[PDB]
């Protein structure tokens, strides 16, 4: 049912800008279908967005 | 092979303190076992951190 | 000019919660009054917000 | 008394990557001497960082 994968390029569509790979998955009332996504530029460093803040990317 | 499950109390053993349910997973080279964590304290907010920071209590 | 000082107690208005004292500051382009805020229920971990995301409590 | 100012272009030394300008600054006990960093690469992105984690580049 998750509309992306791990390693999925994906950027934030709007605001605040990130882009890099999925690399993980979350789950909350608040968001209940969220990922985790490294950065491509700044290797190691991580953010978590639900999935309708992001959109992938080839 | 995982830690921790879904829904398993936490809390950061030390430095900034966090502590709530396990709702989330990560994979990176950096933190290769990640979680995401839920406040107890504050609804919603989800931080990350590597199995090392963290210890189940009950 | 400032909405809030060091120290005053504030917590998120909507979505994800966080509630303790302004601890900081900072200034983007998208954010151009952010404020650095430290839970007051996970001592020594600071989130930081848009002033239109916050309000003050007693 | 303050090791950076705004404007200054920063990285992070060591674990996960960060670099970009300076853009605040926070208080806390943990870290009495922290900063607030947009990315470079991902504008509208801000981290915080105590400051023995950051060194400037030019
Ligand atoms: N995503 C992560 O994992 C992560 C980790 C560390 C740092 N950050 C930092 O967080 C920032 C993300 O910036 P952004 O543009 O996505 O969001 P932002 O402008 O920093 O807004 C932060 C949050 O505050 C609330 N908010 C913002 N404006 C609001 C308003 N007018 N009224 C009510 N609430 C408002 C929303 O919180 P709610 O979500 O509670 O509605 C929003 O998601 C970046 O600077 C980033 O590096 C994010
Ligand atoms: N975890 C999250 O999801 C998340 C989200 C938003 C905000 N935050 C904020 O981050 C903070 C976590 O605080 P903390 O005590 O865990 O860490 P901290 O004291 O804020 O240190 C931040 C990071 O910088 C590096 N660092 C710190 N001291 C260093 C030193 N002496 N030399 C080299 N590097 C150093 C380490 O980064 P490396 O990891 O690169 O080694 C450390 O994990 C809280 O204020 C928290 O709310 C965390
Ligand atoms: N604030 C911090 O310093 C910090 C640090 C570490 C972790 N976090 C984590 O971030 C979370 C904050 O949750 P929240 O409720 O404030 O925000 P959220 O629901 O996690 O949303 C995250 C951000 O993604 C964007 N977004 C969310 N829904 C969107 C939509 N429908 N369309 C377009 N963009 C959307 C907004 O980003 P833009 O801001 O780019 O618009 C929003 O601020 C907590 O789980 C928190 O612990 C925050
Ligand atoms: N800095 C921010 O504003 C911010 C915002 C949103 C997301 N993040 C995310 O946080 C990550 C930063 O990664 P990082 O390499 O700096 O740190 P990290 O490897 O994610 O470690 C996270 C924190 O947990 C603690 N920790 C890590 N390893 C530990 C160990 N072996 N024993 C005890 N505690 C340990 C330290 O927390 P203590 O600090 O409590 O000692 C460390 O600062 C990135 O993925 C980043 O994007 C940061």
């Amino acid at each position: 049912n998750a509309t992306f994968g791990m390693g999925d390029r994906v950027r934030k569509k709007s605001g605040a800008a990130w882009q890099g790979q999925i690399v993980g998955w979350y789950c909350t009332n608040l968001t209940p279908e969220g990922y985790a996504v490294e950065s491509e530029a700044h290797p190691g460093s991580v953010q978590i967005y639900p999935v309708a803040a992001l959109e992938r990317i080839n």
